[PDB]
């Protein structure tokens, strides 16, 4: 997870006078809206498939480059894509990696990242 190395370090410091205002704004939206479309566009298409490239480049690459500029930043983006995303499922992270983002992010972030 985003643990005692980056979260309370890089998060509490990059948050602070900065992300204490900006990260709740980002975190809550990238989750709510991304997830929105995965409620609706998953029940309409392979949007959830989109869900992946967008968020981790969009919001995780945004907020994690600042507020998790440690593991989750690259270890997720690269270290997932390759085997974490395909060694889970041959299908191409078509569910169990992508949706996992929310359970992992809200579990972890809501513990040290508002």
């Amino acid at each position: 997870m985003n643990t005692d190395v980056l979260n309370q370090q890089k998060i509490e410091e990059l948050s602070a006078e900065i992300g204490s205002d900006n990260v709740p704004v980002l975190l809550d939206i990238f989750l709510g809206e991304m997830d929105s479309y995965i409620g609706t566009l998953t029940e309409l298409q392979g949007s959830e498939q989109l869900l992946y490239l967008k968020e981790i480049s969009h919001a995780l690459k945004s907020s994690a480059a600042s507020f998790g500029a440690d593991r989750l930043c690259e270890r997720a983006i690269a270290i997932d894509k390759k085997a974490k995303a395909n060694q889970l499922q041959e299908q191409g992270m078509e569910t169990s990696e992508m949706l996992a983002l929310l359970h992992i992010t809200r579990d972890a972030y809501r513990s040290w990242t508002n």
